[PDB]
């Protein structure tokens, strides 16, 4: 094998498309040898154990990876630190609770500090609606997962510090556009005046504008999304969007393959009670 490997959620979102040409990119500057990998889709939690259980079961010296949920690569991932692969977790907070219990650990984590951008999404919003304010929605990720949570966390965070804003729901659309576009309709359905949705997720947010816009509200009801994938920016300029938080997976990507690296430089992994290295990548409002 070579040196590295990655695991990414999936390449059929342009996110993560982003992410593997910033690894190789750095791959090349750093001269280090990396094979990359993505799960077919967003369910398939099962078959991305199996994918890291195949690479872990190679000779890679480190194995870099975004799980699809908190917990579905808990098991491999503890055993790969037993085995002394470096490990560096991209993007999606893997349960280190759970790892812990499981007896192993991760070099260092790379990610955007995910409660400010749901607090920049739900402040734009807030900012939007003005003084009269109105009901808002939350349309978050797959329940559990970090990243989704701390973007819920932080929007709800900020509507609650705003009186003017009722948050009337808070809903899980695992970074799915169809289960989206349905989340959407129930909620405009149970809350017909609700004034904005924020969504962590663009692909949640490509399908929640779809739902609006059957509802005859595009405009009437803002929609903000999160990554800053292609579509979402064109949605965004041209009024299917209101906006989106953009993250720099490229970045996320390059700067967890840089610090894979540098952990193998020091000839052990990290110690189970040692925090992993932290690092955060900014993220950027986009609007019109
Ligand atoms: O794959 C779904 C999503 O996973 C999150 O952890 C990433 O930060 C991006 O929001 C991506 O779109
Ligand atoms: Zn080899």
């Amino acid at each position: 094998a070579a040196e590295y490997a990655v695991v990414l959620k999936t390449l059929s979102n342009p996110f993560w498309v982003d992410m593997k040409k910033g690894i190789e990119d750095e791959a090349k500057t750093l001269g280090v040898s990396v094979d990359i990998f993505a799960s077919p889709s967003e369910g398939d939690f099962q078959s991305q154990l199996q994918l890291f259980e195949d690479l872990s079961n190679k000779n890679y010296k480190g194995i870099a990876f975004a799980p699809l949920s908190s917990v579905n690569l808990v098991m491999p991932v503890a055993r790969a630190w037993k085995k002394g692969i470096y490990l560096v977790n991209l993007d999606e907070k893997i349960d280190m609770d759970n790892l812990k219990k499981a007896g192993g650990n991760v070099e260092a984590f790379v990610t955007t500090d995910n409660v400010a951008v749901g607090a920049k999404g739900a402040s734009f919003i807030i900012d939007k609606l003005g003084a009269e304010g109105g009901e808002v929605a939350i349309i978050e990720g797959k329940a559990g997962n970090a990243s989704g949570e701390a973007r819920r966390n932080g929007a709800t965070e900020a509507f609650k510090k705003a009186s003017q804003i009722k948050l009337v729901a808070s809903q899980p659309a695992d970074w799915d556009r169809i289960k989206a576009l349905d989340v959407a309709t129930n909620v405009l359905q149970r809350n017909p005046n609700i004034k904005a949705i924020y969504c962590a997720n663009d692909t949640m947010a490509m399908g929640v504008a779809q739902a609006v816009a059957n509802a005859g509200k595009t405009g009437k009801v803002l929609v903000v999304g999160t990554d800053g994938i292609p579509e979402a920016r064109k949605m965004v300029e041209a009024g299917q969007m209101t906006a989106t938080v953009a993250q720099n997976p490229a970045d996320i990507g390059a700067t967890g393959l840089k610090l894979m690296v540098d952990a193998e430089k020091s000839g052990k992994v990290i110690p189970l009670d040692k925090a992993p290295e932290f690092k955060l990548v900014d993220s950027i409002l986009v609007t019109q």
